[PDB]
């Protein structure tokens, strides 16, 4: 059974969450995310609590709970000159940071250095700080899927989701792409996304990233589908953040925004009979009174 | 006056053109760097708690020719762009609001903060700058919040003596923050401090004010405090509903102090630029 079937739909039902990651990263990303929710077809998003523009996004989230909002759990900081670290004091989670007190750039350095106990404390602290600011998250997911950097970290992530009775992002392809050669028999109690779609560099470098998203909607099949995007205006802030990092860089993020506010994308939902869903709806199916 | 106590004649027009709030924002970092490179701005200071500190720090550690200090930060004036202490909140709890960010106003800081927490956090900001490779030549004070209470000013003066750095002390700044000169006999007092004012900004005359300041400048140690930044989306987002020293104002600062007009006024008035590093060297030599 695909996940649509597990959620009580027919097997051919094309369920879709159109999900903006990295809200809170930057002012341009906050503004583009908000406008893509209000004026486009994006219907869900998640927030990086450690990041410098978290407060602005937390104010929007607390006052606009109709948009499915989650916590984008953060244990890495991929940018060259724009650096951030944990919510908790460094002395409480010292295995998670480089010599400057910032998160490492790569999953493998996190796997090499981080202690599971520190991961668990810091991810719990990001969720708790979201709650303290009045956010009412409906899901948790993982920036650069760094929770998959070690099986022990994925297990911390699964336990934290159960503790807060929230759904989380799990998917066989994400597992493989972070080098996690697990077996799905351990996931009987969990809901796995059938298909996760995100932009790829080989389309971006042909100038065809927009065409990639059109093709993804054209070819969607029954099951639970998740599109992950990063809408942000390609202005000087974003160029400053994504310097020397064109993969999911500032030009790419603007393409995300434009595609998912277009008439083209909106018509494709209807033409392909795609059924939008949010994590809160999934949460309510899984966690009963 | 300070010009004589630094070894010059009384009529000498010493001037520091000093960019505050470096580290605040990417747009301010870029505008500050460009004004040092291509303007007549000759000094700046860095806000260590701010989100764009690291990028500024990389510039500072590899570009020591530019006089550079630590802009000590105990307040966060902005509506949606919030930052707090370098130290953990549990270690300096009296410095922060319920969100863990610095307060917006010196008055709240003075009502709440313990001088002990002030001393610990200001020390941590200087130490973090040092750890990142910055070799500061001076300290000064964001919104002059070290003047919010006399005990805070004393902390600030002790910290300057401990690191053997010059610091910004001035009677106009004192009376701005609401705070007797004979107590400062072994410290160097700036004779005149110039900063933009809203009454001129709202009439479209901010640059006129700076031009008049250069034309009229008198002998002694003069200090112009500015905040160059590009008036772009990022700065509009930081300075929303805060036009005083807001994004358009900061663009005027950049435009004027990279203009040939300003450089010409320097030549016409025979104003002599000087840095805090030179002042520190001269104090140490005395
Ligand atoms: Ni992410
Ligand atoms: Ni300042």
């Amino acid at each position: 059974m695909n996940a649509a079937q597990k959620l009580g739909f027919t097997e051919s039902t094309k369920l879709l969450i159109i999900h903006a990651d990295d809200a809170g990263l930057a002012h341009a990303e906050n503004r583009a995310t908000i406008q893509s929710l209000q004026k486009g077809i994006v219907n869900s998003y998640s927030i990086m609590v450690p990041c410098p523009w978290f407060y602005e996004m937390a104010i929007f989230a607390k006052n606009n709970n109709q948009y499915d909002n989650g916590v984008h759990l953060t244990l890495t900081c991929e940018w060259e000159n724009y650096r951030f670290g944990p919510v908790l004091p460094i002395s409480e989670v010292p295995s998670l940071v480089d010599e400057n007190g910032y998160f490492f750039k790569k999953r493998d350095k996190l796997a090499q250095n981080a202690k599971a106990e520190h991961v668990e404390k810091e991810l719990t602290a990001q969720i708790e700080r979201a709650l303290k600011f009045g956010i009412k998250p409906t899901h948790i997911d993982s920036h650069m899927y760094s929770v998959g950097a070690k099986p022990e970290f994925l297990n911390v992530y699964r336990r934290i989701a159960k503790k807060y009775k929230l759904p989380l992002v799990l998917n066989q392809q994400l597992f493989e792409m972070v080098g996690l050669e697990m077996d799905l028999s351990d996931f009987k109690d969990e809901l796995l996304i059938d298909n996760v779609f995100m932009g790829e560099f080989k389309y971006f470098e042909k100038g065809e990233l927009a065409n990639f998203y059109a093709t993804a909607l054209d070819k969607m099949e029954g099951g639970l589908n998740l599109i992950l995007i990063h809408p942000a205006f390609d202005d000087d802030e974003m160029k400053g953040i994504t310097i020397n990092h064109p993969n999911f860089g500032s030009e790419w993020r603007q393409i995300d925004f434009d595609f998912f506010t277009s008439e083209e994308a909106q018509s494709k939902l209807k033409e392909q009979n795609i059924q939008l869903i949010t994590w809160d709806e999934i949460r309510e199916k899984i966690y009963k009174d």
